[PDB]
């Protein structure tokens, strides 16, 4: 089956978020079928973050995405080899989060290594007084962009006891499999629930849990 129902994960994440140089580590489990997934995440290096955590969730899974109606997941059928993804977060305050992101299938466990570039965040502004809340629902456009999957979005990150910072993204999706080997889904979009679990000494220890699903458009 290659993907189980339920299927384990191991992350591990570094960057430098306004040159503040930072390492991240995960475990974490999901039903790919379903689209639910958790995460529990550790900062191992750069004490406290400066800087608010969750710029960097929503960098922690598309091979957990429900796929229903019948659409070609493009992930799923991306396995043993696994896929890429490139993402380029733009802020309405100016602060731009570029991720880079490998997903592969080694022994079982799901592995996930990232790479983290955030530049231009304003220093009194929501991310770097650490004064966001949760990211609110979204929604994904996922359209075939040449061999790949192109997946534009626009993001509401909540404020504490105010309203929102937006943002948007532009996502690309590489699958190791070549183009040849994969069934393409048509454009599609994806519905996201991004919730903080837990939350432990200064945003150190992170639980985050996820819910996918992904759907035809309406007629």
């Amino acid at each position: 089956e290659l993907i189980k129902e339920i299927m384990h994960i191991k992350l591990y994440m570094e960057g430098t978020v306004n040159n503040h140089h930072f390492k991240c580590t995960s475990e974490g489990e999901g039903k790919p079928y379903e689209g639910t997934q958790t995460m529990r995440v550790k900062v191992v290096e750069g004490g406290p973050l400066p800087f608010a955590f969750d710029i960097l969730a929503t960098s922690f899974s598309r091979t957990f995405i429900n796929h229903t109606q019948g659409i070609p997941d493009f992930f799923k059928q991306s396995f043993p080899e696994g896929f890429t993804w490139e993402r380029v977060t733009t802020y309405e305050d100016g602060g731009v989060l570029t991720a880079t992101q490998d997903t592969s299938l080694q022994d079982g466990c799901l592995i996930y290594n990232v790479k983290i570039r955030g530049v231009n965040f304003p220093s009194n502004g929501p991310v770097m007084q650490k004064k966001t809340l949760g990211w609110e629902a979204s929604t994904e456009k996922l359209k075939p962009a040449d061999g790949g999957l192109e997946g534009r979005s626009d993001m509401a990150l909540k404020l504490v006891g105010g309203g929102h910072l937006i943002c948007n993204f532009k996502t690309t999706y590489r699958s190791k499999k070549p183009a040849k080997n994969l069934k393409m889904p048509g454009v599609y979009y994806v519905d996201h629930r991004l919730e903080r679990i837990k939350e432990a000494d200064k945003e150190t220890y992170v639980e985050l849990h996820e819910v996918s699903v992904a759907r035809y458009p309406d007629l």
